[PDB]
């Protein structure tokens, strides 16, 4: 049930327009019984540790489920980041891994060198009761995402793949940018 974003204004996948912005979970994905929404403007990925998309290690995120923004539609210029972050939000504090390869025209595919993770005591309590913690991808953690964001001749990335694993039944991001 993927939606494609309405507003991309902010260049960078915020989900403030009510859409998964793109996202779903990838068709190779090695898990499909994940449940990716909009929920209260932020991506919801729902069942991660019911349906064994639980692999919290640096290597293994290939065990967890894939989610890729297939009908994104939009792209953003990259040359020069070093960094992907996002915000990770959960009802309680959690722990979160994540792998990723952003994807150009010309750069389809490279094998992530390694996930990071987010652990409970990186966790902030929010204002509203919630938790949150930035987790951070660097060009260092992730070859094709270093290919295109030095190739001044096809550095615009048109699609990523997310490989997430947690121990919660219920987690979100938001904010996913890139930046130096
Ligand atoms: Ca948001």
């Amino acid at each position: 049930q993927p939606t494609a974003p309405k507003d991309f204004s902010s260049g960078f996948w915020d989900f403030n327009d009510g859409t998964t912005q793109g996202f779903g979970v990838n068709p190779d994905s090695p898990i499909t019984a994940i449940n990716v929404e909009n929920a209260n403007n932020a991506l919801k990925i729902s069942n991660l540790n019911s349906k064994g998309s639980n692999d919290l290690s640096e290597g293994n995120f290939w065990a967890n489920v894939r989610i890729s923004a297939d009908i994104w539609g939009q792209s953003i210029n990259i040359y020069g980041d070093t960094k992907l972050t996002m915000d990770v939000i959960a009802p309680t504090p959690v722990n979160v891994s994540i792998a990723a390869i952003p994807q150009s025209s010309t750069h389809g595919w490279g094998n992530p060198t390694r996930a990071i993770r987010v652990w409970t005591n990186n966790f902030v309590a929010q204002t509203d009761g919630t938790y949150k913690a930035t987790l951070t991808i660097s060009t260092n953690d992730s070859p094709n995402f270093n290919t295109i964001a030095t190739d001044a001749a096809d550095s615009v990335v048109t699609n990523m793949i997310l490989f997430v694993g947690s121990n919660s039944d219920n987690i979100s991001l938001d904010n996913i940018k890139f930046t130096k």
